[PDB]
């Protein structure tokens, strides 16, 4: 059912995209060793992702979402990264599929640093870096991040350094230590977040 729209680069949407990826990348305590070195991307290809059945799904729980929060359903853009993005925008979030650890469980993982959904396009930590060159900073090959649609509703609030909480919705991770890092979310339906972009890009070696 998924049909991928190219996007011109002189389309309004390519430019307001590609200004949140660049402008929501930081520095990272591991020092650039999960996603690399960098300080901005090579923004490739944008292309809006279009499923009508993923598209229903997401606004049928996000009109139950809202009914249950005072008409809210709290919606954000937020990217995710994963090596399974391109299982996603054919078939859906799904959090049968999500790994059991991490700093908030098995559940699907947003950001709004799109810097920190980078670590994670070849796997948690940065797995073994590109498939062609095992290099966690590979400045050579194309990677690709979704720009998201996540619909909240009431999120639970975890100060930080399955299912949701019971009476929440999502879970948001908020940065504690780090002054400059901006916050994680989890939900644990996927039915609750939209694939609506994605964005092919390479890292850039800064000069
Ligand atoms: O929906 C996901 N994957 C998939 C959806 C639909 C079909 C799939 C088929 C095969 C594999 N994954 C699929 C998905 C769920 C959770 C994650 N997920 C996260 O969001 C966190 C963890 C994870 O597995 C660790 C990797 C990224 C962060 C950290 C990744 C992908
Ligand atoms: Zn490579």
């Amino acid at each position: 059912g998924t049909i991928l729209i190219d996007l011109s680069p002189d389309d309004k949407e390519f430019q307001s995209v590609e200004e949140e990826m660049q402008s929501t990348v930081r520095e990272h305590r591991d020092g650039g060793h999960a996603g690399g070195i960098f300080n901005r991307y090579n923004i490739l290809k944008i292309q809006k992702v279009c499923n009508k059945k993923l598209w229903e799904r997401y606004t049928h729980r996000r009109k139950e979402v809202s009914e249950e929060n005072h008409n809210h359903a709290n919606e954000r853009m937020l990217f995710h990264g994963s090596p399974f993005v391109n299982a996603i925008i054919h078939k859906g979030f799904d959090e049968r599929h999500a790994y059991i650890g991490g700093m908030f469980g098995a559940g699907i993982y947003f950001a709004e640093n799109s810097s920190k959904s980078n670590q994670y396009v070849y796997g948690i930590g940065g797995g073994t870096g590109c498939p062609v060159h095992k290099d966690r900073s590979c400045y050579i090959c194309h990677r690709q991040l979704l720009f998201c649609r996540v619909t909240l509703g009431k999120s639970f609030l975890q100060f930080s350094a399955a299912h949701s909480p019971p009476g929440h919705h999502s879970v948001t991770g908020r940065p504690s230590v780090n002054g400059l890092a901006l916050a994680e979310y989890v939900i644990y339906r996927g039915e609750q977040a939209y694939p609506e972009y994605l964005i092919t890009y390479q890292i850039m070696r800064p000069e």
